[PDB]
C-alpha cells in the first residue's frame, strides 16, 4: 500500500523459501549463496523441505551471544543448486529501536501476509518459552502461531525474524550484519 509494503514484498518476493521441518512450515529468510535463517524452534536436522523439495542441509548453527546466552537464529546451509539474491547490505550493523516495522509471512496456512506492526522496542532479555533470550525486539501486535520466521523490516533494512509472542505482543530476534561475514 506504500514504501514500508513495497520494500517487505521485494524482499519476500526474492529472498524466502516454505522451509519444513517435523515442528511444522517456517518462513525462511534466505540471506546470501546457499545461506538462510530460522527460528532455533524448527529444530532443524541433515534433511529439511525447502518449497516442498528435499534438501539435505550442508550445516547448521543455533547462534548464542558472548555470555552465552540463546538467540533463537539458526544459520542453515542448504544443499541447493540456486544462490539466494545476496541482501547483506540491508542488515543493521548495531543493536537499536526503529519507527514503522511490517512484519511478512508466506506459508501454505499464510500467503502474501504483510502486517504493519508500528513501532519497534530494543527489549533485550526474554523469557522465551521458559529459555532466556537476548537481543530481542518487540512490537504491539497480537501475532498468533504460523507467522514464527516471519521477517521484520523497516524502509532499506531488513532487522529480524518472529520468534514469538504472548497474545498482546509479537518478538522478533535480533539479524545483524556481523553473523553472515564469509
Amino acid at each position: 500500500m506504500g514504501p514500508g509494503f513495497d520494500f517487505a514484498q521485494a524482499i519476500m518476493k526474492k529472498n524466502t523459501v516454505i522451509a519444513r521441518t517435523e515442528k511444522g512450515e517456517f518462513t525462511m529468510l534466505g540471506v546470501y549463496d546457499r545461506v538462510a535463517v530460522i527460528p532455533t524452534h524448527a529444530s532443524v536436522g541433515e534433511i529439511i523441505y525447502i518449497n516442498d523439495v528435499e534438501t539435505r542441509v550442508l550445516d547448521a548453527c543455533a547462534l548464542r551471544d558472548l555470555t552465552d546466552t540463546n538467540l533463537e537464529i539458526t544459520i542453515v546451509k542448504l544443499d541447493r543448486n540456486q544462490k539466494f539474491r545476496d541482501i547483506r547490505h540491508f542488515l543493521p550493523r548495531c543493536e537499536d529501536d526503529y519507527n514503522d516495522a511490517v512484519l511478512s509471512v508466506h506459508t501454505s496456512k499464510f500467503p502474501n501476509m504483510y502486517i504493519p506492526v508500528g513501532q519497534v522496542t530494543n527489549y533485550g532479555f526474554l523469557n522465551l518459552g521458559g529459555t532466556p533470550t537476548h537481543r530481542i525486539l518487540m512490537y504491539n501486535f497480537p501475532t498468533r502461531a504460523g507467522q514464527c520466521g516471519g521477517v521484520v523490516t523497516t524502509t532499506g533494512k531488513v532487522i529480524g525474524i518472529h520468534v514469538g509472542g504472548n497474545g498482546a505482543q509479537g518478538f522478533a530476534a535480533m539479524l545483524l550484519h556481523s553473523y553472515f561475514t564469509d
